[PDB]
């Protein structure tokens, strides 16, 4: 970590929580047909977390 | 971003927006030859929000 915040300058913040996002989404899609509940209920989650 | 950041010192701002801008009338004189509303209204936009 301290390595990585070698880089990235001040944008670091915006990207770790950006790709951390995209990874929780990905989950949750590649996911998606076998529980059907999951996209609707993680929509209101991620409105209600945003 | 970060790494152009990294050079051009205090001047990369002066330089982003005179690219920009050069580009986009770059991009009106190229679409002149057939829409010739352009150069009028363009000319007024421009002057508007300079």
């Amino acid at each position: 970590f301290m390595r990585f915040r070698r880089a990235f300058g001040e944008y670091s913040h915006v990207v770790a929580f950006n790709t951390l996002l995209f990874l929780m989404s990905f989950t949750v899609l590649c996911l998606t047909p076998v529980y059907s509940f999951l996209p609707g209920v993680y929509s209101v989650i991620y409105l209600y977390l945003t």
